[PDB]
């Protein structure tokens, strides 16, 4: 097929109007730029990006749509840890902690929350800090991605 | 003479009722718990601590402590980059930002400030982020300090 842009997202429309086939990516997979994939539909669709977003593919990002028929990106459910802060300064501490330890970290809902993968370390790094968490099957959207610019490698 | 738990710290007296004599420290000397030290006034003094607090040792925080005598900790000022986020958003970029870059990380006066010791790509990278920031002469003070805890593993 050889897509090299999205069209859009599902969130631009009500899906139910539409007939959607799927590419199922892991989290740690929508860096990818070029790649070829099998769709949820067994159609094969080629990917060479020419302007990929930043931060991944995220969910509902739309490879091809003709007429009703769309192919989407959806993104499987991983095992996740939600971290609920209650300060300014808690929101650093874990924010650096997390950081020190090149895990990926992802806005939530309130800008004290964010979503981390499951990690037994992680999990006890934010019990020895008495943060507030809980573990469970989630989605990790590229667009909520916190960045890295100039890490050391 | 070896110390080997802090006496209070000076914010709880009045100091200019009493000789204090300073031992200096650059921040980065802080987190130090068994070492040798010369006072200003060149009296040797040498801590083992047996329970050193878990930040790093603190401006003020006492030695010692006999009649109208103090012995004293100072943390020497540096050239410090400060930050001020707009958003807690921007505050969590920020930390990750740093944390990823293993620089020592301070909190401010404002919940939007924090401290991080001037370097030029920390410096770079700030910029990059768009934050606002200035370097200043400046007191990197444990009791302040973001740390960094048990062991993490680098691939
Ligand atoms: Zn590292």
């Amino acid at each position: 097929m050889i897509i090299e842009r999205l069209v859009g997202n599902l969130r631009d429309l009500n899906p139910l109007d539409f007939s959607v086939d799927y590419v199922d990516l892991e989290w740690f997979e929508t860096r990818k730029k070029i790649a070829r994939f099998k769709t949820r539909q067994g159609k094969d669709i080629a990917i060479r990006l020419k302007d990929a977003p930043k931060l991944g593919l995220s969910q509902g990002d739309i490879l091809f749509k003709e007429e009703k028929e769309i192919i989407a990106v959806n993104i499987l459910d991983s095992e996740v840890i939600h971290i609920q802060a209650k300060s300014v300064a808690e929101v650093a501490k874990i924010c650096y902690e997390i950081g020190n330890r090149h895990a990926a970290l992802y806005y939530g809902e309130s800008q004290f929350e964010f979503k981390t993968p499951f990690e037994k370390p992680t999990l006890a790094l934010l019990e020895k800090l008495g943060v507030q968490n809980r573990v469970l099957s989630s989605k990790l959207d590229s667009k909520e991605r916190l960045t890295v610019s100039m890490p050391h490698s």
